[PDB]
């Protein structure tokens, strides 16, 4: 599809059996998902942006469905104010910026 | 042009007559630039991100060239870890996310 930017680009994702809404963010290197009991091993991590850093748990090899497209990669889980799909996943679904 | 996301989507912008580099960011409502002198009246504002809130100066109706495409609108200047071109200006140059 083609997403215009008049409003935040929100899509439905399916992660670990749960369907959610996440922001497609070209300025995010990583994918950050809201607090959730995901099964599996994880590593403690810290990520930053505007305002500072937050503590997250890093899960690798996660499978996620972005608007009907499958991708597999690292997902960071923590108290983020919003679910964010970073470039790590965006590249796997062939997303581009056009103008 | 068509920009893939294997690398950060960085472009050269010009503001106040000074060249700069910035990140095309679909997950930002606004355009934030690192602290600099910009001619004009500005107002105190607060914006938030992944790590919290930061104080910025709001500059209304500023002229800016992004990758050679002209935009005129609000630019916020503050302690950002990276220069960011948000949706308010991305819409002005006709940018859309595609996949
Ligand atoms: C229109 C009026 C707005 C008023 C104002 N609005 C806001 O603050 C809105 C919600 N904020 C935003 O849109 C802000 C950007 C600032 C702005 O646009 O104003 N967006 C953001 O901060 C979004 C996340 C987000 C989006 C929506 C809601 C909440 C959070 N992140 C943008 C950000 C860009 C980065 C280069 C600094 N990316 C990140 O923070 C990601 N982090 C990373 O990718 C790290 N690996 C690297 C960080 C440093 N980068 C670098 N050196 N290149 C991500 C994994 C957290 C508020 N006061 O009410």
């Amino acid at each position: 599809p083609q997403i215009t930017l008049w409003k935040r680009p929100l899509v439905t994702i399916k992660i670990g059996g749960q369907l959610k809404e996440a922001l497609l963010d070209t300025g995010a290197d990583n994918t950050v998902i809201e607090e959730m009991s995901l099964p599996g091993r994880w590593k403690p991590k810290m990520i930053g942006g505007i305002g500072g850093f937050i503590k997250v748990r890093q899960y690798d090899q996660i499978i996620i469905e972005i608007a009907g497209h499958k991708a597999i990669g690292t997902v960071l889980v923590g108290p983020t104010p919003s679910n964010i799909i970073g470039r790590n996943l965006l590249t796997q679904i062939g997303a581009t910026l056009n103008f």
